[PDB]
């Protein structure tokens, strides 16, 4: 099939411009075209074979600037192009795709913590607001399952969250679901074999190595095997029925480690290293 | 004989836990007990031979937590002990001492820019609200002169300030005084030979190297010699009739520079370097 894991931006001493692609078949890395503006705390997603980099910020020694930007990478041309910006900047954003539309969830603009949600239509190059979440969430994770969107954990401006809620696109409304076992902001959230996984993050004291998964029909969260390395602000994605987690912060180091979860054996292994340690990347597969 | 300049906390990529002491006699630095929790934008002060660290925040890769904390350092035991916390968190706070009581002035909690002021009594370990300032002020400097407390400059949420106001403890009220020549948030404010000095800061465009002083009887601000290096969020104190400024930010670099003002000759000289560059430290002498 020949699909790659793309990692965009990140943070080490400042926000970064890197776009690199890992091939899990032959263990190779490509160095592709730099972002036009450095970005960390962003999200990656794919629609119709194009890579999108959504929100984040530029934390340099010269200043802090939260991003409302949407930028589109075409793997055929190795070129980044600007798209219409979001209504508001969103640092530590969550994103999901339903039916070829991009949903931008939560995030921060300076001291402001958003509950607002907006939807991008690629064919019209336009954003529109939809119903807001029940809870303000920054450092939030997002998963799409059965044409519904789930927002998991984060920070509401006062409290770090174990809570999660579910968006119904046809009805345009949110409902709270069963809360996680562990409080998590800056966790990796994805979907594997009809379950929502939450890996790592920060519980208010420590960076986590624990991993839990939500079965939509049993309505219960269950612990699986933990990761080797504790990490917050990790990238996460799924390639060929396996979870890959990229980089993050362990409370001392910005990690170059990539771990892989095999659901059949319930084991994690270290598969490769990024070319340099970083946190707050956006990641997607195409 | 044998008073040291203590520097506590600060920021370089993340909030710091350092306590270090400079001896201007022999040019030595001591490395003392780390703060229990990292802090930047705090203020330092001394009562009865004890050093106090008041307010600030912990800007780490996992979050931004404004601090209401008051912590006491005993140089005889090299130990930090927790004291009663303030009514509210105060980042980029101002602090002054009158009659063995600590005054906490202004600062921020998230989006909120405080005009409130509270007073700590060490003999009872309690805080109480006193009259609020006429102006909301974060990045404010404080000076005590003739048993009155002066609040100088800062940022009110919208505008940076050249305004200054005077607190009367017996009457429990504030009055505006003559405004500075220059707009300054994050200046160093101290008292030397019966005048209030404001050194450096930020005017909304540039970090400043200018220095002006207020004479309470002429009701006039006058420029003196400028520092060698422009800086905001600097530490400031007085030792043996001279002003010491420690570190800060120049719009690109976090400074390790310590400069010294001789008022007899109206000249600044570089006397030493901190072990590492940092801004937003708390400083006091004992
Ligand atoms: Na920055
Ligand atoms: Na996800
Ligand atoms: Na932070
Ligand atoms: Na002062």
């Amino acid at each position: 099939v020949g699909r790659l894991i793309y990692t965009a931006g990140g943070y080490f001493r400042q926000s970064l411009s890197y776009l690199e692609a890992y091939n899990p078949s032959d263990g190779t890395w490509l160095r592709l075209a730099d972002l036009q503006v450095p970005r960390s705390g962003l999200a990656g997603c794919v629609v119709g074979g194009l890579l999108y980099a959504v929100g984040g910020r530029n934390n340099s020694p010269d200043g802090n600037t939260d991003s409302s930007a949407l930028d589109c990478y075409n793997p055929m041309t190795n070129q980044w192009s600007p798209c219409a910006p979001m209504s508001v900047p969103r640092n530590r954003i969550g994103v999901g795709v339903i039916d070829g539309h991009i949903y931008a969830v939560g995030g921060s603009h300076g001291c402001i913590h958003h509950n607002s949600v907006e939807r991008y239509e690629p064919e019209r190059d336009e954003w529109h607001l939809v119903a807001p979440m029940l809870t303000r969430r920054i450092g939030v994770g997002v998963a799409v399952l059965n044409r519904l969107l789930y927002a998991v954990g984060g920070f509401d401006g006062t409290n770090r969250l174990n809570s999660a809620e579910c968006y119904y696109p046809e009805r345009n409304e949110w409902r709270m679901i069963t809360a996680m076992n562990t409080i998590r902001s800056g966790a990796g959230v994805c979907v594997l074999h009809n379950c929502i996984y939450a890996a790592g993050g920060y519980d208010g004291q420590d960076q986590l190595n624990s991993v839990e998964r939500y079965d939509v029909e049993t309505e219960t969260w269950t612990f699986v095997a933990p990761m080797k390395h504790r990490r917050s602000a990790l990238g996460i994605t799924v390639h060929q029925g396996r979870i890959y987690v990229l980089g993050g912060y362990d409370g001392h180091t910005f990690l170059d480690s990539v771990e892989c979860y095999d659901p059949d054996t319930d084991t994690w292994s270290e598969v490769t290293r990024m070319t340099s340690g970083r946190s707050g990347v956006g990641v997607a597969v195409t």
